[PDB]
């Protein structure tokens, strides 16, 4: 999509990633504790950005590094790695993964860094999947492999009201009628880790190896043990990052709210009605993801708990 | 502009902007301590947004308020204008300024919030200045009816290496080449007043009243008074807005770094060549604020500083 690639063309977006140190660092130490998996192979770098991740799997030991980006950061890829002298073991292609001609059949190693809000926010797996398919060698490998997302209960009164009550007085006039743009959007936002009230629950797990197309939108039965006594007023989401196939060095991430800040912050659904909980409930729901039918990129989040149901957009 | 007017649809520009408490509260003062200004009187509100203007306009005893917008916000502003039982003060038409049809001839008093990031961004006072010439009755006012563009010196060495030398050396490689990108896009952040190393200099003064369309793209020609010997790294601009004409109560604010914080926080100019100025110095610059010829509601500002000239934009 035109939009989509244009908002990755600024520099803006590549700053913010680069300067996420949980992001870069734990990209930096796989490939960097791992040359074992790079040494002599052919590797595929699917939405390379600036081209960092290529000069990484070069620096590791790569016979070939092949980075693929539709955005026009191409551009400055091909400057920054003729600035390096990597020109050699590098080969830098403009076009999206799925059209692009490649001058090889086959590939070792399948590296990107495709991750949106919430995971599945963008809807880029698709396309390293895409590219998996088409272009990984038989006993080849793709990372990051694995992939969670968890769920967690929080309450927080006064953020909810700030975000949704305030539209009831504002300097005396009501805007109540605001509050049904607001409910349906997921907010992305740093979480107070004081104001969880259960314990988390996985409601997904992703092998990059295994996982179809289709497993991308799924349904979960989930259970949150809260742990403390008070008015649920949210749900928050995550997601863990793993690097474990044939690792000497395995390397993990979360974007959860107890481990340091990342770009991805965690991402909140606010409940139209907040309800009361008590620390050792058992509390059922049931969360859906699925792609936006309008753009697939977007994504819906459909939330059952306490007897109701919402529905959430990621932009 | 499509994408300008889809922004402004959504909720969350018109919460930013409501939540500025020194915007919204020195309106809600200009209009609530100045009842003479509405009492009886045809109000036109341009850009009306959530309308509150309008109801803050009503409450003061407008006779007749028109609140326009041609974002899909308005149709919020509907149902809220209903919700507080003002429908028989306070009309609300869909369109631009420049073409809907209003039901009067002539209105009394003009009031908007028009101001973009270092004022002029978005170039809505172009707007305004169409609905007075048209619109305005003899002896009418517009409000806010005095603005005024500074600039401040500023040394902030470690904030200049974060955002250009940052590219010199990325986890060992060169990306040298991106630092073209990034000097010239204007940045807005709050400024810590601790950096500042001049003296404000005023570069325009706007009076609503008697200023042209064609008055909006200017030069300038400064002289800061350093009040620190520093390595100068940046220029800084931002705007004052007063409420004057026929006030009892006559209201000011300012979105300078020494003043609390507003959403439209402070523009600043990073230069390529930072250098030495000492305490008492004079220095003489040059300033030329443009519309994009490409997107006439983007700006170009050429800056020229101890013989070097820059020319930076915002969006
Ligand atoms: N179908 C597609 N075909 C081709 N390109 C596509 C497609 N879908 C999306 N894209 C691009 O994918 C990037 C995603 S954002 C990661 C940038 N890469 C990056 O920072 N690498 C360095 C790094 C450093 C440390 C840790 C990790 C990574 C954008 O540039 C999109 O334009
Ligand atoms: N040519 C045009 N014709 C018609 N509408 C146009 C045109 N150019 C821009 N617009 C709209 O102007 C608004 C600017 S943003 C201020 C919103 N109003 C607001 O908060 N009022 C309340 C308030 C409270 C306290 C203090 C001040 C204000 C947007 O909604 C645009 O869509």
């Amino acid at each position: 999509d035109g939009v989509y690639f244009s908002s990755y063309g600024h520099y803006g977006i590549h700053e913010e990633m680069l300067k996420d140190k949980i992001r870069t660092e734990s990209y930096r130490d796989f490939i960097y504790q791992n040359p074992h998996i790079f040494k002599d192979k052919v590797v595929l770098d699917v939405g390379c950005g600036t081209g960092i991740l290529s000069m990484f799997a070069a620096k590791a030991g790569a016979k070939k590094v092949l980075g693929v980006d539709q955005s026009e950061i191409l551009y400055q890829a091909m400057d920054i790695i003729r600035l390096n002298k990597l020109e050699d073991t590098i080969t830098l292609i403009k076009g999206k993964i799925e059209e692009v001609h490649l001058p090889v059949e086959k590939v070792d190693v399948i590296i990107s860094e495709w991750m949106g809000y919430f995971l599945l926010f963008e809807s880029m797996l698709d396309s390293v999947l895409y590219a998996k398919n088409k272009y990984l060698a038989k006993g080849g490998s793709v990372y990051p492999d694995i992939c969670t997302i968890s769920l967690v209960a929080v309450s927080d009164v006064n953020k909810h009201a700030d975000r949704i009550a305030f539209w009831d007085d504002v300097y005396g006039f009501k805007m109540s009628c605001m509050k049904k743009a607001v409910i349906p959007e997921a907010v992305v936002e740093v979480l107070d880790p004081k104001t969880l009230i259960s314990e988390p629950c996985g409601i997904k797990h992703i092998d990059c190896h295994t996982t179809s197309i289709s497993d991308l939108e799924f349904s979960s039965d989930f259970t949150l043990k809260i742990t403390r006594t008070s008015m649920c007023t949210a749900i928050a989401g995550y997601f863990d990052i793993y690097f474990e196939k044939n690792c000497h060095n395995r390397v993990v991430f979360s974007t959860g709210p107890q481990s340091t800040k990342t770009h991805w912050k965690q991402t909140v659904f606010l409940l139209e009605k907040p309800f009361s909980v008590k620390a050792g409930e058992a509390l059922k729901g049931k969360v859906t993801v699925h792609k936006n039918k309008k753009d697939p990129r977007s994504l819906t989040v459909t939330l059952t708990l306490n007897n109701s149901t919402q529905t959430y957009g990621l932009q």
